[PDB]
C-alpha cells in the first residue's frame, strides 16, 4: 500500500503511452495508488513533476527521463527526499541493437531481488 | 514448460554467486529447467557458452555480461537465433554511482512487460 508516481517523457508517442499506463495499472492491481505525470519533452515540466511528488510525498517513483542533465539532478532530489527512484527507457546502441532498460541505484546490495526479477521478465514473456 | 540458460560472468565473486543461485531457484519455482553457465571473466569462454546455447535451443538466457562491448555482440547473435535475452547487471554511472540495471532486446516496441516488471521491482523493494 501507498502510492507511486509514473513520470513519462510524453504521451504522445505510442511506447511511452504504453509504458505509463501499463506502470499504472500495474500499480494499481498492486493495490498502490497511481498517478502519470507527463513532462511533455520539457526539462521545466519534468522539475515540476519532481516538485509535487516530493511535495506529495509518494512513496516510489517510476521514471522515464526527458535527458540526461536535468533528469538525474530530478533523481537526485528525490533520493534527498528519501524517495525510491526506478528510471525506465529504451535506447539504441553503438552497434544499432535497441534495448529496454530498467536501472536503480536502490537494489545493488540485493542480488536475490535482481535474479529474481530477470526470471519473472523471462517467465511472462515466454507464457505469452 | 520451458529451459532457460544462466550466463554469468564469475562465480569467484559472492554477488555473482547469490545472483545465479536464485537465478537458477526462481526458474524451476516458475517450472522451468535451468543451467548455469560460468563464463570465467573470459570474453572467448562467454561466447562459447553463447555457442553451445544457440546450438541447445534454449528457451531465454539470463545475461550477466562480462563486458560492455563484447557481450553485446553474444545479444545479438542470441536475438538472430530467436532467443530472448534478459540482462542483468551492475555498473557505475557518469557521475561514479553504483547503478542496478536490468534490459533486454525485447519490450523495445511494447513495453507492457517491462512496464510491469519495474514497478513489481518499486514494490518488493518497498516490502
Amino acid at each position: 500500500k501507498g502510492k507511486m508516481a509514473i513520470v513519462i517523457s510524453t504521451l504522445n508517442n505510442p511506447w511511452f503511452v504504453v509504458l505509463a499506463e501499463t506502470a499504472k495499472q500495474r500499480a494499481e492491481q498492486l493495490g498502490y495508488e497511481a498517478t502519470i505525470f507527463d513532462s511533455q519533452n520539457d526539462t521545466a515540466k519534468e522539475s515540476a513533476h519532481f516538485d509535487a511528488i516530493i511535495a506529495a510525498g509518494y512513496d516510489a517513483i517510476i521514471f522515464n527521463p526527458t535527458d540526461a542533465d536535468g533528469s538525474i539532478a530530478n533523481v537526485k532530489r528525490a533520493k534527498e527526499a528519501g524517495i525510491p527512484v526506478f528510471c525506465v527507457d529504451r535506447g539504441i546502441n553503438a552497434r544499432g541493437l535497441a534495448v529496454a532498460q530498467i536501472y536503480s541505484d536502490t537494489s545493488t546490495q540485493f542480488p536475490k531481488l535482481m535474479a529474481r526479477l530477470a526470471v519473472e521478465w523471462a517467465d511472462q514473456y515466454l507464457r505469452g
